[PDB]
Parts: C-alpha cells; structure tokens; sequence
C-alpha cells in the first residue's frame, strides 16, 4: 500500500484517537492485541471480529501488522457468532454507544441489503448524531457483486469502502451503485491477513477487510492532525481521503463506476489534508 510506511514514519496512531470495532467478539487474548489499548462495552467468538480488529489494532513485531496499532480501541459487538446478520435497531445502538464512550472513527464491517438504500429511522438518527459530534462512520459497501446498496454504507454522511486487488482492479464481489459514487472509495480487500480466534493468522477476502483498513488510516490522519498541532477533524478526513482517491483508467476494468470515488491514495490524502507533500 503506496504512503503506509511514510505515513507510519510520523505516527502509529495516537491514544487520544478512538476507533470503535461493531462487528462481533474479539478475541482479546490473541498476541496480535499484546500492548494494544482495548475495551469492550457491555466461547462466543468471532473469527470476522478478531480478524477486522486485528487489520486496525494488531500490534507490529506481532503476527498482524495494524494500521494504527497506538490508537484506543473499543469493541462494540453487533452480532452473536456464526451469521452475520445485523438488526438496524442494534447496530444504531451500538453506534450511539460508540459515540457516548468518545470514538471518533466508528468501522462496521458489514451491512443490510436493501432495495433502494433506504433505512430504519433509527439508524437515520444515528448518522445523524455522528454528523452533529463529528464522528466518521465508515462502512463495507457490501459483498452481492451487483448495483446494490447496503446500509448503512449507503445513507448520507458515511464513507463506504468496497475491495480492489493488488493491481488496484476491482473485484467482482464489491457492490457499486450510485450512492457509493458519492462517498465510497477503493481499499484493498483481497487476501489481507489478520488475526484468528485461538491464535493463527489467515488471509480473507472482502469489502469487510477492505474497511478495516481505511478506518485505520483515517485514525492515522487523525493522529497526525495532533501532531501538527490542528485539532483532530474526523468530517475533514472524510473529504481528503475521497478528494485523494485515484481514478481508475481503461486498464483497469471495463466499468468505470465499479471504481466509485476511486482508489484508496493516502500520499495525496496527507497532502489534502494537511499542507505537505
């Protein structure tokens, strides 16, 4: 991934930035999370979980190299194990739980398919109180291969996230749509390692690893803001990652909207953001 290093080069990740996981249990115990800083808010565990969470927390010299290993962390599960399906009461729950405990970047890992992007209006009011706190949600588009839209990656506000591969392509699996044109970016989603429930590591496919690691790098942004003495602003960060996101050209697929916004480019995000080149 273009900048990752130079970007870890200034910073990897800041405790006073907090990145809430709604997905299900993390296993806490695996080395990947040994000095990383977790809390979960109130056997049954998740390899979808302990692996998302991983991509973002996994602590480097550990078997899982973290996007933002020094950033706080906070589990907030929304499923029981197994299936993966989501009420919309629930996830708005968790969310409006994410932002009272301070998390300034929310990542869920998933979705509910809908016919027209439409959402209970709980969930609306829970986007909304992200917007009023300048909380970042940020959500997989989803994994049906088809123009369909997912929530809540597809309701105002939100950056969605669909899967590229290492040639920066899309895959067949990432949902597009013209929601996702609005606000959805490229990150890459295929064979991205991370933790495994009792202790290996495995490699998965999908716009729920893709996620994962655009939150990480939107905490890393946000860590970097610190740094620089500007106040940490989750909205800006939203804006220069799409602002930054490159365009896919003629060899990359037949379907140019497959690409939403574009492709994940954190070199330009960082200039976007910040001054500096």
């Amino acid at each position: 991934i273009p900048g990752l290093k130079k970007l870890w080069s200034e910073t990897r990740g800041d405790p006073k930035i907090c990145v809430a996981v709604l997905d299900g249990i993390v296993d806490q115990n695996h080395p990947c999370f040994i000095g990383a800083d977790l809390t979960r808010l109130p056997g049954s565990m998740s390899t979808h979980g302990t692996h998302v969470a991983s991509i973002i927390f996994g602590q480097h010299d550990s078997p899982v190299t973290g996007i933002a290993p020094q950033c706080r962390g906070l589990i907030v599960p929304v499923f029981a194990d197994e299936s993966l399906k989501l009420s919309q009461l629930d996830l708005s729950r968790a969310i409006e739980q994410a932002v009272n405990n301070g998390a300034n970047i929310i990542n869920v890992s998933a979705g509910q398919l809908t016919d027209a992007g439409e959402a209970d209006t709980w969930l609306e009011k829970a986007i909304q109180l992200c917007q009023e706190n300048n909380v970042l949600l940020i959500a997989a588009t989803g994994n049906d291969g088809c123009e369909c839209l997912h929530v809540p990656a597809s309701l105002p506000t939100v950056l969605a996230v669909g899967a590229m591969d290492d040639q920066g392509k899309p895959v067949d699996f990432s949902n597009w749509g013209d929601a996702y044109q609005k606000q959805g970016i490229l990150a890459p989603g295929k064979d991205i390692l991370g933790a495994k429930p009792n202790g290996g590591t495995i490699r998965l496919s999908g716009t729920s690893f893709a996620t994962p690691i655009v939150s990480g790098v939107a905490a890393l942004l946000l860590s970097l803001q610190i740094k620089r003495g500007e106040k940490p602003d989750p909205q800006k960060v939203k804006n220069a990652l799409l602002a930054s996101a490159t365009p896919c050209n003629p060899k990359d697929t037949d379907d140019q909207s497959r690409c939403l916004m574009g492709k994940l480019n954190i070199l330009d995000a960082i200039e976007h953001l910040t001054g500096e080149t």
